[PDB]
C-alpha cells in the first residue's frame, strides 16, 4: 500500500505469536518494541534518541509479519513509548520514501535551507514534528517539552518558519533542542508530498 502522513504511520504486525500495533519509522535505525514476551536468547544493548539513551534487550533472527510482508531480522526491546519498526526491517518489506524515491538501506537525509543556513536533516515519519539541533533562528518563540525514545527535551518552538527541503518550500512549525539528529517530522513531510510505500 501506500500511506500519506498526515496521520502516523501505523501498521498491525505479528511478532512471537502476539499481536500490535507499531509506528513506520524511517526515523529508526533498528525496530524497538515496548516490553513483551519473546523466545529465546539475547544481548543487553544501549540505544540513544531524542531525550537520552535506553537498554533494550537485543533478540536476533526474531520473525515478523508486517501487514502482509515476512521479515527476519534484530529486534530490540525496551522502555520505548511506542513500537517502531525501524529501517532495517522497512528495508525487508520494500519500503520506499517518496516525495525522488528514496530506499531505505541508509539513512534518508536531505539537504534544508532555513533561518539563511544551510543543514542536513534525517527525514522522520516517526517524528510527528521537525526538530533541529541548537541554531540561530530570528523571532519569537515558546517553550515546549517533547517525548522521544529516551526520555523527554525541551525545545523552542517556532512558528511558520520557512524551511526549504530538498529545494520544495514549507511553512510550519520547527523546534530547536538538545534532539542528537536533525528531524524532519510529518508536519513538514506532508507539505512536500512525501508518502510510504511498501
Amino acid at each position: 500500500p501506500q500511506v500519506t502522513l498526515w496521520q502516523r504511520p501505523l501498521v498491525t504486525i505479528k511478532i512471537g505469536g502476539q499481536l500490535k500495533e507499531a509506528l513506520l519509522d524511517t526515523g529508526a535505525d533498528d525496530t524497538v518494541l515496548e516490553e513483551m514476551s519473546l523466545p529465546g536468547r539475547w544481548k543487553p544493548k544501549m540505544i540513544g534518541g531524542i531525550g537520552g539513551f535506553i537498554k533494550v534487550r537485543q533478540y536476533d533472527q526474531i520473525l515478523i509479519e508486517i501487514c502482509g510482508h515476512k521479515a527476519i531480522g534484530t529486534v530490540l526491546v525496551g522502555p520505548t513509548p511506542v513500537n517502531i519498526i525501524g529501517r532495517s526491517l522497512l528495508t525487508q518489506i520494500g519500503a520506499t520514501l517518496n516525495f525522488p524515491q528514496v530506499t531505505l538501506w541508509q539513512r534518508p537525509l536531505v539537504t534544508i535551507k532555513i533561518g539563511g543556513q544551510l543543514k542536513e536533516a534525517l527525514l522522520d515519519t516517526g517524528a510527528d514534528d521537525t526538530v533541529l539541533e541548537e541554531m540561530s533562528l530570528p523571532g519569537r518563540w515558546k517553550p515546549k517539552m517533547i517525548g522521544g525514545i529516551g526520555g523527554f527535551i525541551k525545545v523552542r518552538q517556532y512558528d511558520q518558519i520557512l524551511i526549504e527541503i530538498c529545494g520544495h518550500k514549507a511553512i510550519g512549525t520547527v523546534l530547536v533542542g538538545p534532539t542528537p539528529v536533525n528531524i524532519i517530522g510529518r508536519s513538514l513531510l506532508t507539505q512536500i508530498g512525501a508518502t510510504l510505500n511498501f
